[PDB]
RNA sequence: GGUUUAGAACGUCGUGAGACAGUUCGGUCCCUAUCUGCCGUGGGCGCUGGAGAACUGAGGGGGGCUGCUCCUAGUACGAGA
C-alpha cells in the first residue's frame, strides 16, 4: 500500500528574501536526488521550478511549486526519504503564496545570504512561519 | 542633369513683334605642361688620396578606428524591478 512509511516523510519549505538562493537550492536538490539530469540556473531561465513564462524571463518565482525527491542520505544511510519541498516566492508582492503554502508544510528551511543574511523579506517570512508555528532550520 | 543661346508647345501678358522668380520636350564642355607644386627616378660634383662595404642617426613620413559576445558577475547599487 503505502510506498514510503510516514516517518520517512518530510514536508519542507524554502522561504527566504529575494535572490537568497531558494530556487537554485531546489535545483541542486533535484540534482543530488537524481530526479533531474541537469543542475540548471535561474538567469539562464533553466530552472524547472520557475515554469511560468514570466518567472523564466524575470527570474522571479511568482508562485510556490511543490516537488518531491528521495534522498536516501549522503552515505545512503537511510532508506530513501520522500522530501516534499514547497519552494516559495520571496517577493512581498506575492505574500499569500508563501503563507498559502506555509500552513500545509510541516517544517521550514529558511535560506539567508551570507553577504546580507536577514534582509527585509526574510523578517517577513520569519513572521509568517511563527503564525503557523513551523519548527525551522536554516541554510545560509 | 540644373542653370541662363539658337527649335517647339502650354498657361498667362501684349494689338503685335515677343516676354514670364512659370512650366515643358531637345540641345558641340578644347589645350601635347615652359615655370612653381607634387609623385617617382636618375646624371654631375661635392664631402680634400682613391676604393668596397656596414652602419649611426639629426631630421621626415606612415600608423593611431571601433562593435558585439562571454568573463569578472546576476557581483556593486537597489525593499524590489
Ligand atoms: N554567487 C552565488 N550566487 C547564487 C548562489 N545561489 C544562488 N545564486 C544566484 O542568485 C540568483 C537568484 O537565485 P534564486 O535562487 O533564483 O533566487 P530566489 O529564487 O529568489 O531564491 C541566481 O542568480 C543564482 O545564480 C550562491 O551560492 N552563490
Ligand atoms: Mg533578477
Ligand atoms: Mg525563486
Ligand atoms: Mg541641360
Ligand atoms: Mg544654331
Ligand atoms: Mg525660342
Ligand atoms: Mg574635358
Ligand atoms: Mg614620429
Ligand atoms: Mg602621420
Ligand atoms: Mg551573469
Ligand atoms: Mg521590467
Amino acid at each position: 500500500a503505502r510506498t514510503t512509511p510516514i516517518a520517512r516523510y518530510r514536508n519542507i519549505g524554502i522561504s527566504a528574501h529575494i535572490d537568497a538562493g531558494k530556487t537554485t537550492t531546489t535545483e541542486r536538490i533535484l540534482f543530488y536526488t537524481g530526479v533531474n539530469h541537469k543542475i540548471g540556473e535561474v538567469h539562464d531561465g533553466a530552472a524547472t521550478m520557475d515554469w511560468m513564462e514570466q518567472e523564466q524571463e524575470r527570474g522571479i518565482t511568482i508562485t510556490s511549486a511543490a516537488t518531491t525527491a528521495f534522498w536516501s542520505g549522503m552515505a545512503k544511510q537511510y532508506e530513501p526519504h520522500r522530501i516534499n519541498i514547497i519552494d516559495t516566492p520571496g517577493h512581498v508582492d506575492f505574500t499569500i503564496e508563501v503563507e498559502r503554502s506555509m500552513r500545509v508544510l510541516d517544517g521550514a528551511v529558511m535560506v539567508y545570504c551570507a553577504v546580507g543574511g536577514v534582509q527585509p523579506q526574510s523578517e517577513t517570512v520569519w513572521r509568517q512561519a511563527n503564525k503557523y508555528k513551523v519548527p525551522r532550520i536554516a541554510f545560509v
